């Protein structure tokens, strides 16, 4: 009986592996070559693991798991017990998988054309217009035309998708399929623990929000920016707005104290995840196999395949295959990326040894931090200039703001995006409201405007990756607050002292011992233990990152003060 349950989960383990490698081949060679041929051999290995995840989820429901006694068979089997879509009958099924491939599609061709001229792609194009550009007009083509062509072209197929993913989750137990991503946490408070997250870190955002605004205000001229009011979401640099450091330029606290020399210097999509995986066998952390190496796609094919370009970390379940799939532009920002990706490799690779059913992090903003904790040192002037791509309290104040404008800018639109997600999943947001709504906290959290009245027909979720690729988003929410804590974390274990924010743990052997442990611990225990593991305290907690911007905060005050600032929005 505790010898069934163990059989079983060693039965499970070794087909899994089997079932869900052929599945994850099949799914990258989509994602690497949409054609198709590739489609229907990825909607044929749909019904494959489908199959397998049936036989096995229907065999682990039969378990009574509150009667077993080995806590990690239970863990499994209750895991197990959740068939995600393979709990829909075959006929909705089917029609999931369809509509889940085409909404990926549909938002990685898209493209903006100007007539009688050439067409845009997100990726480079798009992107580098909505960094680089400083007109009014030109930020505005490229950020209505992207809602336009993929966005409106989402819409079709999103309430199906809701009801369909909804269903499967009711057939897992849950209510919605928010309550069932919300369950990754193994949290009953998480509400209201990221309710509190986001309020600390609002003085914060509302102090960088207003001294941007001015900002803003002075460039794009008064007529166009209320002092009083939101900020047209085409100005910040990005296509969602969500980070904000490519108009550092324009908001630059002291003018008188990396694209170029990254270009000059002879960098490559290559060398920049080279630099990665240098940066974690500086800490003791594992090297990339060399398979990685052959069988990665670090840039965008020139030879005319069409691709899914948004970068992503692979995880083909033998052990031993590992992929990042990445559209890489040789700049600071894709360097970020890059290593954001190459710490999901890491994480695969240190728990590579636990049954399958546990190689996930602790939780879902775990496995989204790692990356991120080592960019955080990379992006210091002192280590930016020990890779030769650069050349006092100002000095300070400059990079903070450089920091704030990506990392507490991003607070509010990581928190809203699944906000506006469990609202339409629990049925609070129907179809007719689902672009209004998503203007709605646009404003309340981000205290951002549309540049242009949104129309019938419109869905400018859509034109979110996350929204049509159904990834959920928490997680980033999460990871941005804990990323700090890890980084005040290892920063105490590699004995740096003095101001959080000019620590840089290269080359520190036990920083990366910190991270490793919690890593190899995968879904094995409760998140809390791996955050204790790393920290030495339980919780998620803003203080890691409030102290890194301290310095900023005074300054913002006393620098928004002196104008009159009014914070805020009506
Ligand atoms: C409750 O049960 C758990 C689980 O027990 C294991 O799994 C069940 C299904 C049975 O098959 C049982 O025989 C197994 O032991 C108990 O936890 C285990 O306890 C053992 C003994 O302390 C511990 O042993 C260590 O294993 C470490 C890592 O092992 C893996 O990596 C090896 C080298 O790479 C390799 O030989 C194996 O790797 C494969 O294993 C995965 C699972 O099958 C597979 O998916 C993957 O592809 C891997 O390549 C090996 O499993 C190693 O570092 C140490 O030296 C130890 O020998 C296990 O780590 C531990 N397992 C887990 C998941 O915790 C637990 O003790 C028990 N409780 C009680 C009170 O009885
Ligand atoms: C680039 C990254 N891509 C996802 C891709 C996630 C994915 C999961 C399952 C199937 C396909 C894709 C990721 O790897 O988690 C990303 O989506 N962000 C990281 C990041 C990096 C820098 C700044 C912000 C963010 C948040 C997020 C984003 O860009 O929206
Ligand atoms: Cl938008
Ligand atoms: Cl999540
Ligand atoms: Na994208
Ligand atoms: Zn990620």
């Amino acid at each position: 009986d505790e010898a069934e349950a163990s059989k079983f989960v060693e039965e499970y383990d070794r087909t899994s592996q089997v079932v869900w490698n052929e599945y994850a081949g099949a799914n990258w060679n989509y994602n690497t070559n949409i054609t198709t041929e590739t489609s229907k051999i990825l909607l044929q290995k749909n019904m494959q693991i489908a199959q397998h995840t049936l036989k096995y989820g229907t065999q682990a429901r039969k378990f009574d798991v509150n009667q077993l006694q080995n806590t990690t068979i239970k863990r499994i089997i209750k895991k197990v017990q959740d068939l995600e879509r393979a709990a829909l009958p075959a006929q909705e099924l089917e029609e999931y998988n369809k509509i889940l491939l085409d909404m990926e599609t549909t938002y990685s061709v898209a493209t903006v054309c100007h007539p009688q001229g050439s067409c845009l792609q997100l990726e480079p194009d798009l992107t580098n217009v909505m960094a680089t550009s400083r007109k009014y007009e030109d930020l505005l083509w490229a950020w209505e035309g992207w809602r336009d062509k993929a966005g409106r072209a989402i819409l079709q197929f999103y309430p199906k998708y809701v009801e369909l993913i909804n269903q499967a989750a009711r057939l897992n137990g849950y209510v919605d399929a928010g309550d069932s991503w919300r369950s990754m946490y193994e949290t009953p408070s998480l509400e209201q623990d990221l309710e509190r997250l986001f309020q600390e870190l609002q003085p914060l955002y509302l102090n960088l929000h207003a001294y941007v605004r001015r900002a803003l205000h002075r460039h794009y001229g008064a007529q166009h920016i209320n002092l009083e009011g939101p900020i047209p979401a085409h100005l910040l640099g990005n296509m969602w707005a969500q980070t904000w450091s490519n108009i550092y330029d324009l908001v630059v606290p002291f003018p008188s104290a990396t694209t170029e020399a990254m270009l000059k210097q002879g960098w490559t999509p290559r060398r920049m995840f080279k630099e990665a995986d240098d940066f974690f066998t500086s800490l003791g952390l594992l090297p990339v196999p060399p398979e990685f190496w052959q069988k990665s796609m670090l840039e965008k094919p020139t030879d005319g395949r069409e691709v899914v370009c948004h970068a992503s970390a692979w995880d083909f379940y033998n052990g031993k295959d590992f992929r990042i799939k990445q559209c890489t532009t040789v700049n600071l920002e894709d360097l970020v990326v890059a290593h954001h990706e190459m710490g999901h490799i890491q994480y695969f690779m240190q728990y590579k040894d636990l049954p399958v059913a546990l190689r996930e992090g602790a939780n879902p903003g775990f496995h989204e931090a790692i990356g991120d904790v080592l960019a955080l040192s990379v992006s210091t002037p002192k280590h930016l200039h020990s890779l030769n791509l650069l050349s006092s309290d100002e000095h300070d104040i400059n990079f903070l703001m450089k920091m704030a404008l990506d990392k507490i800018a991003f607070i509010p639109f990581s928190y809203l995006v699944d906000q506006w997600r469990w609202r339409v999943f629990d049925g609070s947001i129907t179809k007719e409201n689902y672009n209004q709504e998503w203007w709605s906290l646009r404003l309340k959290y981000q205290g951002l405007c549309p540049p242009v009245p949104r129309t019938q027909g419109d869905f400018d979720p859509g034109a979110k990756f996350h929204i049509p690729s159904s990834v959920p988003y928490i997680r980033y929410f999460v990871s941005f607050i804990i990323q700090f804590q890890f980084h005040e974390a290892l920063c105490q274990a590699a004995g740096h002292t003095g101001p959080l924010h000019k620590c840089d743990i290269y080359q520190s052997k036990e920083a990366g011992q910190r991270l490793a442990t919690a890593m190899k611990l995968g879904f094995s225990r409760p998140w809390p233990e791996a955050m204790q593991l790393i920290t030495g305290q339980p919780q998620m907690s803003a203080s890691a990152m409030l102290s890194y911007f301290k310095p900023l905060l005074d300054w913002l005050r006393t620098e928004n003060e002196l104008h009159g600032e009014k914070l805020g929005w009506p």
